[PDB]
């Protein structure tokens, strides 16, 4: 059954998609030998989320769901995993990940069309449970980066567009998780309450959509789930890992009118702790990282629906080239792996790093 009550990760198996599998098999594996090559084939079988970072990625979502329908007709019990990620003036506090739509060029109307396209796909594939992460680095930017003109000027559009996404994708086979930053972003004491207030306000404003299950944390970041020692870059914070973060924010959501909110947490690049970060705010292509806890609904935690791999390891965070378009200074930092291609492009040396440092190990 595609429909569900409670945890949408229970009773299904997340599908490992062909897009990442193709990247690994055709961009990574030909450069690897022996033990590394075998291990890499195994990484491609770990389910990670497919990012709908352009409208012309929607045909690939459809293909993925088509593959799943076939597998499920043949005895499979698989679920699709996708990231909705195409807001106008996207990624407003950074320069690396600017998208195809802008508010000044009819971006809100274009975003609504993009959402409409996704809704039609989800309607077609009502037979497949569909797990969605909604708009990484959008709402979190509204909590801490209204001092960035691009974010301030986007605030109204973000809220309109996110409302449209969560209402229009509010369907019986869907579970949505709003992106909610991470321990080192919104876990800071002064950021917790405003963050919770914003998430609960989005939820209430959308008429409390039943398909809106909760929040996604650590997306495209590196924090440990439940590491027992605070890394040096966490500066003595109470909230120094994702478990502490969700247990801090969870009750605050309930306080602000969002009860029964649950979480998923990206561990795709969290295997090696501490990481190579020299400042907690360093997010771009972080050195000394590894593949982390494998996706599982067996979390041993009251609030965590599932460990997930949202950001696909190997896919770049942003270019390190000062002369290239979409260059962000964060990607040139001592703790950012050099030289890096455009955001989303394959970054072979980074994949190798993740594989070498994987915990649990693939080798
Ligand atoms: C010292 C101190 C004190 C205090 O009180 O508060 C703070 C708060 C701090 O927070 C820091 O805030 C910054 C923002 O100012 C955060 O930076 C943001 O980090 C996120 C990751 O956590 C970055 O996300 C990137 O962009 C997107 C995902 O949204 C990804 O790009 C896409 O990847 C897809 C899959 O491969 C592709 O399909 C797509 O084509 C591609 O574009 C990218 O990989 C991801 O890295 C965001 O850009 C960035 O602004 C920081 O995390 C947080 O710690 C710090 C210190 C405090
Ligand atoms: C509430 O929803 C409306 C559309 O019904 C939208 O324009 C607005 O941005 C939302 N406000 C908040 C605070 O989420
Ligand atoms: C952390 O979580 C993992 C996965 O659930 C578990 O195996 C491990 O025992 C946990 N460690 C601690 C200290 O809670
Ligand atoms: C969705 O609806 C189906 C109806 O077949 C139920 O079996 C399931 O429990 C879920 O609520
Ligand atoms: C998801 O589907 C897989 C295979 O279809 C199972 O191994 C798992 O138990 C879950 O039903
Ligand atoms: C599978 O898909 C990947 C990602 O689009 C390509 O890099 C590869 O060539 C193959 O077509
Ligand atoms: C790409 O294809 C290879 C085989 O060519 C697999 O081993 C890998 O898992 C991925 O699907
Ligand atoms: C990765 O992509 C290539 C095409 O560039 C395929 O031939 C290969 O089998 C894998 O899917
Ligand atoms: C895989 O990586 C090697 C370097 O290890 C390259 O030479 C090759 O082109 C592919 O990117
Ligand atoms: C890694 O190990 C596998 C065994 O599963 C071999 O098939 C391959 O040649 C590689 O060395």
């Amino acid at each position: 059954t595609a429909t569900y009550s409670g945890n949408p990760f229970v009773g299904v198996t997340p599908w490992a998609n062909a897009y990442y599998a193709s990247e690994v098999s055709s961009l990574a594996i030909p450069s690897l030998t022996g033990a590394m090559a075998t291990a890499a084939a195994a990484v491609a079988k770990v389910p990670s989320f497919m990012w709908l970072d352009t409208l012309d990625k929607t045909p690939l979502m459809e293909q993925t769901l088509a593959d799943i329908r076939t597998a499920n007709k043949n005895g499979g019990n698989y679920a699709g995993q996708f990231v909705v990620y195409d807001l106008p003036d996207r990624d407003c506090a950074a320069l690396a990940s600017n998208g195809e739509y802008s508010i000044a060029d009819g971006g809100v109307a274009k975003y609504k069309n993009y959402i409409d396209t996704i809704r039609q796909i989800v309607v077609e594939y009502s037979d497949i449970r569909t797990l969605l992460v909604i708009e990484p680095a959008s709402l979190a930017n509204l909590v801490t980066n209204l001092g960035t003109p691009k974010c301030a000027n986007a605030q109204s559009a973000y809220l309109e567009c996110i409302n449209y996404a969560v209402t229009q994708l509010n369907l019986p086979n869907v579970a949505m998780y709003l992106d909610a930053g991470h321990a080192g972003w919104l876990g800071w004491p002064a950021n917790q309450d405003p963050a919770a207030q914003l998430f609960a306000n989005v939820y209430k404003n959308a008429s409390s959509p039943r398909a809106l299950r909760g929040l996604a944390t650590n997306v495209a970041n590196y924090n440990g789930w439940n590491i027992t020692s605070p890394p040096s870059y966490t500066q003595g914070n109470a909230v120094y890992n994702e478990k502490l973060y969700i247990h801090a924010i969870g009750p605050l959501l309930a306080n602000h009118g969002w009860s029964n909110a649950f979480f998923i947490t990206d561990q795709g690049r969290s295997g090696k702790q501490p990481t190579g970060q020299q400042q907690w705010g360093d997010w771009c292509n972080v050195i000394g990282t590894g593949f982390g806890i494998r996706p599982s609904a067996n979390t041993g935690d009251s609030l965590l629906d599932s460990f997930v791999w949202v950001k696909p390891g190997g896919e770049c965070d942003g270019t390190s080239d000062s002369s290239a378009p979409r260059f962000d200074s964060h990607c040139a930092l001592p703790d950012a792996l050099q030289p890096a291609p455009q955001a989303g492009a394959w970054f072979q040396a980074y994949f190798v790093q993740l594989l070498t440092n994987a915990n649990p190990s693939f080798l």
